[PDB]
Parts: C-alpha cells; sequence; structure tokens
C-alpha cells in the first residue's frame, strides 16, 4: 500500500535546511512529526511548522548539548526555554526561530537561555534510533547524518480532513506529496543506518590450531551489544576478495558445545570447517539480521558464496547457496 | 575458635550511626576493614577510624552513585567537597566529603579532584557477586535502609604495629571498643537466605553423546547472561561437581592450543559412568549459587587446583 521517500532523501533534505516528515512504520494509523534542525530555524520554517502543526514545538537534543546547558540532567512539569536575548515575547515564528538556533549552537551557554519559555527541549537517547525508536532520536539522527549539530526541531502535524484529529500515514502522504517534503519510516532510518554505518569493531586476533587445519580468529565486538562474535578465517581474502566460500553460522549451545544429538547444529559447524579447509581459503563466522555483513565486508569479502541448507544492500554478492553434509 | 557477631547485630548497628568490624571468614590470617555508612559520617566517627586505621579513607559507592556523580565509569581518583571545608585532611572536612557522597542529591560540581577520600565502585549486586570487603561496605549500608554508599579502612596492629591487625587481634580490638566483628562469609549466607538472588530461566533434556542430560539454564539477577546446568541422577551429598569456564576457541572450535575442549567432554562422561553429578557451563560466586538451589550440601570437586559462606563443602579433589 504505503510508499515511503528514501532515507538519502531525507538526509539530503535536512542538510539543505528543509523540513521532513516521520512516521514510525508502515502501519496506516500512525501520527507523523514534521521535523528540521534546529540550527535551520528561519522565521519561514518555524512559520511553516505552527501552520500544519500543533503548535506545541519541540527540540530534540543530543545528550551532550543536554549538559552543557544544564538541562535535563540524566539523573512533575515540561521544561521550557526561551533565548535570553534577541528576541520579543518569545511566541513569534523569529522568536522561536531564534530560540531553536541558540539551543542548537555549539557556543551557547545555560544563561544564554530563560526558563520557562515557549520551546520543549527533549533528551534524545545516546546512540539515536537504533537504541531507541523514537521520534526524537530521528531527529537528533538526522541533523547528525547531516553533518550540521545534533539538535532537531518537531512538532506533530493535524489533520485537514478530520479537524478534531492528528494527520494518519494516508492523508501524510498527500501532505508530503503536495508541500514536497519526504516522508520516511523511523523502520527505514534504522535499517538504513545499519548498512551503512559501520557499528563493528575488532577486538582480538589469535591463529587457532585444530583438527581441520589453522584458522585465523578475528573478534568483532558490536557498539550495540555486549557480545564478541568470531570469524574463522583460512588463507588470504583480499588481493582478490572474490568467490570467498562463507558460512554463517548462528551460535547453538545445546549443539556447539554439548553435542546434542537433536539438533545437527554441531556436525553443521564441524561440516563447515573441514569444508572451508579443504578449500584452502574462506571464513566460517560465529555468530552470538546480519551484523555478520558488516563483519564480511570488514573481511574485505567482495562476493561470496554461501553454505546453507535453506533457499543485500551491503555491497555483498551471493553466488550460490551450497548445502553442508 | 574465635567468636563471630551475627549480621543482624552489625545491621543494627550500621542504622544507629555506629561501625562494625568485617573480616573474610574464620581464619587467623585475615585482615579487616573498619566499616560505617558513609551518611553517618561525623568528626567523631571519622577520627575514631583515622585514630586506628591506616587513615587511607575509602568510601565503597552503589555504582548508581559512581555514575550520578561521574566517578569511575566501566593515577587514583581521589575526590574533595567543593564548599564548606578546609583543606580537606580534617575529620570534620573527611566528614563532610562522605556525607556528601552519600547524598542523593549531590551532584558532580559538588566535588573537586584531587581530594582526600578515595571512592570505591562496588560491583552490582554486592558480596552476592563479589565476596570484597568494598561489596560489604554497601551490602551493610543498604541492608540498614540508608544510602548504599559506606566507608572503610583497614585496622592497623597495636600488637605488632609494623602490621596491619589479623583476625585474633581483631576480636580483641572489637571487645576493647564495643563493636560487631562480622565475616563476608556470614553476610553472604544472611542475604542469600533472605534475598532473591537466582533465577531458573528454561528446563530441558540435552541428549548428548554420553547419555542424557538434564539441562538447565540459571540467571543471576544482577548480571544477564545465562549458565547452563548438567544433571545427572538425582541430587544431597557426595556429588560429583565439575564447574567449566566457557572456552569459545576450544570449547567450540576445537582449539589445541587450549585443552578446554576435551576437558568439558570428559567431565560429561565421568559424570555419566557415575549415575550422579552436576557440570556446570559458566558463562565462583554464582556457580556456588546455582549448587545450593540444585540441592547440593556437600560435593567432590573436579579440578586441578587445591586452596565460602554458602551451603557447600568439599568432600575431596578428583583431577582429570
Ligand atoms: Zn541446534
Ligand atoms: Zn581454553
Amino acid at each position: 500500500m504505503t510508499r515511503l521517500d528514501s532515507v538519502e532523501r531525507a538526509v539530503a533534505d535536512i542538510a539543505a535546511g528543509k523540513a521532513v516528515i516521520v512516521i514510525d512504520d508502515e502501519d496506516r494509523e500512525n501520527e507523523g512529526d514534521l521535523i528540521f534542525a534546529a540550527e535551520k530555524a528561519t522565521p519561514e520554517m518555524v512559520a511553516f511548522m505552527v501552520r500544519y502543526t500543533s503548535g506545541y514545538l519541540c527540540v530534540p537534543l543530543d545528550g551532550a548539548i543536554c549538559d552543557r546547558l544544564g538541562l535535563l540532567p540524566m539523573y512533575a512539569y515540561t521544561v521550557t526555554v526561551d533565548a535570553r536575548n534577541g528576541i520579543g515575547t518569545g511566541i513569534s515564528a523569529s522568536d522561536r526561530a531564534t530560540t531553536m538556533r541558540l539551543l542548537a549552537d555549539p557556543t551557547s551557554v545555560a544563561d544564554d537561555f530563560t526558563r520557562p519559555g515557549h520551546v520543549v527541549p527533549l533528551r534524545a537517547k545516546d546512540g539515536g534510533v537504533l537504541r531507541r525508536p523514537g521520534h526524537t532520536e530521528a531527529a537528533v539522527d538526522l541533523a547528525r547524518m547531516a553533518g550540521l549539530q545534533p539538535a532537531g526541531a518537531i512538532c506533530e502535524i493535524v489533520s485537514q480532513k478530520d479537524e478534531g484529529s492528528m494527520a494518519h500515514t494516508d492523508e501524510l502522504r498527500v501532505f508530503a506529496d503536495e508541500h514536497g517534503l519526504a516522508l520516511i519510516t523511523i523502520a527505514d532510518l534504522i535499517e538504513w543506518r545499519r548498512k551503512h554505518e559501520k557499528h563493528i569493531e575488532r577486538v582480538a586476533e589469535a591463529r587457532i590450531p585444530t583438527r581441520h587445519g589453522e584458522f585465523r580468529a578475528i573478534g568483532y565486538t558490536s557498539i550495540y551489544e555486549d557480545v564478541e562474535h568470531v570469524a574463522l578465517v583460512r588463507g588470504e581474502i583480499a588481493g582478490d576478495g572474490d568467490d570467498v566460500l562463507v558460512r554463517v553460522h548462528s551460535e547453538c549451545l545445546t549443539g556447539d558445545v554439548f553435542g546434542s544429538r537433536r539438533c545437527d547444529c554441531g556436525p553443521q559447524l564441524d561440516a563447515a570447517l573441514a569444508m572451508v579447509a579443504r578449500e584452502g581459503r574462506g571464513v566460517v563466522l560465529y555468530m552470538r539480521y546480519g551484523i555478520g555483513a558488516q563483519i564480511l565486508v570488514d573481511l574485505g569479502v567482495r562476493s561470496m558464496r554461501l553454505l546453507t541448507n535453506n533457499p543485500d544492500g551491503y555491497g555483498l554478492h551471493i553466488i550460490e547457496r551450497v548445502p553442508l553434509p
């Protein structure tokens, strides 16, 4: 049913000081936030935002920015702020724009603002949508992904067909069309970040003697999980990188460790190792979606052939799916 | 032997604003920390501590206070109160730094590095996760119903002055000053018999190469890894126990710079040759906790290594 603009558009529009619309995913009942980068707030833009939204304007901020300004500290009423200098009553699109710009600017300090005001700063979790799939996080992410300050400006879009309510997905689609805006999902943003940012790093490297010969064992960690995955590497991979034999084997405790007979997992790792070792060149990934994909590209794999019995945007070429004995 | 006070007494003593003395166990060779609750730090109390300890004052903290103040994330870090103290060394001043680390409303900007107080970060779970004097301090503080922040320092020997006081003297010292002397072992036991601390996550009937085992997933409420327990027969005296540390290289990939693989196998088999036994796969604080939950009172331990406060008694030690 629903068609979405790409993340590549959203970043570029954000970078150009234009606004985008963000929904969580494809579900038709979703409300949408209109979003621009706080440091791109002009009177024209804020006035546009105020026109079509609830008018309860928010400024999603990076933890680092929050702490510099003594705001929303990591450890009931809503905290609001107004720029202390350069504004009038603090409610017009200009004043609100000045406030947003000020929050974004890396030089500004606590007493450059007065509490209360007409702008709601919000605290985005460290690491963006990957750690918390909220509109707040998407706003800081988009700003940062566009090479700007990790400061965004958001407010929800009211409906026009049903006066009483907030716009849902289908109406946001035409709103986005009519006004030349991108409409994107947090879902699409999450997985774009997963496919275009390196979240892995090498921790350890050892060469291990086995029954199947020596394997180069490289340990990898994820910046977004507390686990070492290990890739076992035979021979030279890059210079080349093509036609690499690969097995991706997700960890099975009962199977791999205890030799459980009611699963073929254990036998399969061993067979994969054997096969790779016979070919004198390959990769058996021991995994504990594909973070494994990023490991492969880090290993200099360009084109591969997967070892598997069951018949992506990473620059990995699947050539032939091939059985384990 | 050597008389020990109850934990029940130690906790009430902490709550009252008094101090206690803590050792590991009944062993004559042990050194002892003097401990009170950080929030209960007075000039009188700190002065008492400075008098009889090495004067190297430490404040064990709950990881939450550590993060909250930005000290010791995961050179010796020291700290002093920013306001309301003089040079820092005096009992009054040092008492103030202790009190202010213990307070929930104090912030990073309330303190100055460097200072005259060593803040220590206790492991999550206190003594049930690490049997240290540092963990003992927050545990007592918390059990007393106060902020999880304590203060410790070791007691210098009065009899042999170049040295730190050992068990004998520590009891004498407690008697002298009307303080409670307790062991970490006795602290562990109070806790584990009083608190939820370990859970069963799953059970299954793992059919191995050496017959059939009953596989049981244990988790600690302080860490989110799941250890597996492989049990044969009914468990609870004289059981053959092997506690095996995960070794990915060796257990899984059959590395040969390692020998861990053929070890786990040998254990499973040896336990199988007998109708009875436990093989723990750990991914031994939590280890012990699991064994008592299985219902082990005594055990023959499979290890190649000599030298508690849980239920367990090591009957013998068996190799290979
Ligand atoms: Zn399996
Ligand atoms: Zn090993």
